[PDB]
């Protein structure tokens, strides 16, 4: 059974809501991205329509084998009618084809869900500038103020100055890259334009990356894993044992491997600048964990909250405690007694 916070009031919409069966009153349901998670029960036997990013209705066709007929691909940053109900889409700087969705309820109520998204103050001068929000329904991963991390380009600026010393060292060293779904591609793809190759991939990675409309893509990625020197491997296989198992593959190319694996936050975190991060290191085999976030860190959330003053919020993430339930209420009010709305 759908819970409450996956529900749009005073509209037949569900969001992210595919892993419950039919709903009861659903006339239409939303999918904000393309995470396990928040996709779970979809496949080509859905007969309902599905609401997304037009990078999100290609990868429901192609990897999952929705018919075409159920996907209602939506451009971003444009008022939109559904089902009788005003709709926007907007980028939630999570993975590709992520939004936020604006709704415009028949009774005068605005509500924005997130999604999962990582807050940006470029977000002050989308479409959300223009009203007032009642309703938020917030990606509350990161809500409590451990949760520290650097920029996405101050962690770029590093596995890149990282990958191109080691290189440069050692031109029989081959960079290793940890993935399990879409989102953070900036670390593979920059590292691999600073080393002059192509990132070297499975044809079902291959498969994913294609449907992602990035730009020049057929020039950054391929099938020919040895005419590349960056190596895309699943995040199970970034460990000694997997990767020494990979080295033995590639028939003596290489002779040491530099491996990343973009985590989000680890307590490494709270002690640690990015400046000063080292791998776990064995023989001839380094791995490096770096904290890429896809999410709003707690500095994030609470600007971007302090900014929308909405009337109530609701979270989505964290819910299933009493304890994170308690200190999240907490925050909240914490920032609005601040803030003075
Ligand atoms: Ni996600």
């Amino acid at each position: 059974t759908c819970p409450f916070y996956k529900k749009i009031p005073g509209t037949g919409f569900t969001v992210d809501a595919f892993q419950y069966g039919v709903v009861e009153g659903c006339t239409a349901y939303f999918l904000t991205h393309f995470h396990s998670d928040h996709y779970a029960g979809l496949s080509k036997h859905f007969t309902f329509p599905v609401y997304c990013s037009e990078i999100t209705g290609n990868l429901l066709k192609n990897k999952l084998h929705v018919q075409e007929q159920y996907i209602h691909p939506l451009p971003l940053d444009t008022e939109c009618i559904v089902n009788g109900v005003k709709v926007v889409l907007l980028d939630a700087n999570h993975c590709p084809g992520a939004v936020m969705i604006l709704f415009y309820l028949p009774n005068g109520t605005v509500i924005l869900h997130t999604g999962d998204f990582r807050a940006d103050p470029s977000m002050e001068r989308s479409l959300l500038a223009d009203q007032k929000v009642h309703m938020l329904y917030l990606d509350t991963t990161y809500c409590s103020p451990e949760y520290t991390f650097p920029s996405q380009q101050e962690v770029i600026r590093f596995a890149i100055n990282t990958a191109f010393e080691a290189v440069t060292l050692n031109p029989h060293a081959l960079v290793v890259c940890g993935t399990y779904s879409i989102g953070k591609e900036k670390v593979f793809l920059a590292i691999a334009d600073v080393l002059g190759s192509k990132v070297g991939m499975s044809q079902e990675k291959y498969k994913t990356l294609q449907c992602l409309n990035i730009p020049e893509i057929n020039s950054l990625i391929t099938t020919d894993m040895c005419s590349s020197l960056v190596h895309l491997l699943p995040m199970m296989q970034i460990n000694f044992k997997g990767l020494q198992s990979h080295l033995k593959k590639c028939g003596g190319k290489y002779n040491q491997i530099l491996a990343f694996r973009p985590t989000g936050w680890t307590h490494s975190n709270k002690f640690t600048r990015i400046a000063d991060v080292i791998p776990q290191t064995k023989g001839n085999i380094s791995i490096y964990g770096i904290p890429y976030s896809e999410h709003s860190s707690y500095l994030e959330m609470k600007r971007f909250v302090q900014w929308l003053k909405p009337q109530k919020i609701i979270p989505t993430v964290n819910v299933g405690t009493w304890k994170s339930r308690s200190t999240m209420e907490k925050y909240f009010r914490e920032w609005k007694l601040e803030a003075g709305y």
